[PDB]
């Protein structure tokens, strides 16, 4: 019922309730003054903010406008300002370090998540080993932030030195990793 889940997170520590999306085309702003199709981060409270936080927050603005369609994930950044996607299934794509980072430029859009490749890396590991179907975990799970990058080429190299970012969990992928495992034993 539910493609994803989008869970935010400031630094460290993580912020809101998870917001599960019933909806293919929702928007993650930032903005602010209930809403169905977007999730708005503004309307969240936080005590351990500050200045370093209350500053990228509202330069998310527009934020990010994520897309299913036929069980494929697309990322659009809405904001003026930058977005920053490190999807393990979108980089396998096109060959790059597993744990690349994106930068989708404002205006921008990208595929993070492509269904075809993952059910092929699932058949193509089912007979690889236990470990292996289950590290396709680790593919069910894109984490991008707004504004300041991180990982590789940036002062910050981990997803928690940025003042705000997502988790977005992607249930179809989960779903029969799951029912794959299972198979795996009886």
């Amino acid at each position: 019922a539910f493609w994803a889940s989008i869970a935010y997170y400031e630094l460290n520590c993580r912020v809101g309730e998870v917001f599960h999306c019933n909806n293919n085309s929702v928007i993650v702003d930032g903005f602010t003054n209930n809403n169905s199709d977007r999730c708005c981060l503004g309307q969240l409270s936080n005590v351990n903010r500050n200045s370093t936080i209350e500053n990228t927050r509202r330069h998310i603005g527009k934020g990010v406008h994520l897309y299913y369609v036929t069980g494929e994930v697309y990322a659009e950044c809405l904001s003026d300002s930058a977005i920053f996607v490190q999807s393990r299934n979108c980089n396998y794509h096109h060959g790059f370090h597993p744990s690349t980072v994106c930068k989708i430029p404002p205006g921008c859009s990208l595929k993070i998540f492509n269904n075809q490749e993952f059910a092929q890396l699932l058949s193509q590991s089912v007979n690889n080993g236990f470990e292996a179907v289950y590290e396709l975990t680790k593919m069910c799970t894109i984490r991008m932030s707004f504004v300041k990058g991180w990982g590789a080429e940036y002062h910050r190299q981990d997803v928690t030195s940025t003042p705000c970012w997502i988790e977005i969990h992607l249930h179809g992928p989960l779903q029969w990793l799951d029912k794959v495992l299972t198979q795996m034993g009886s």
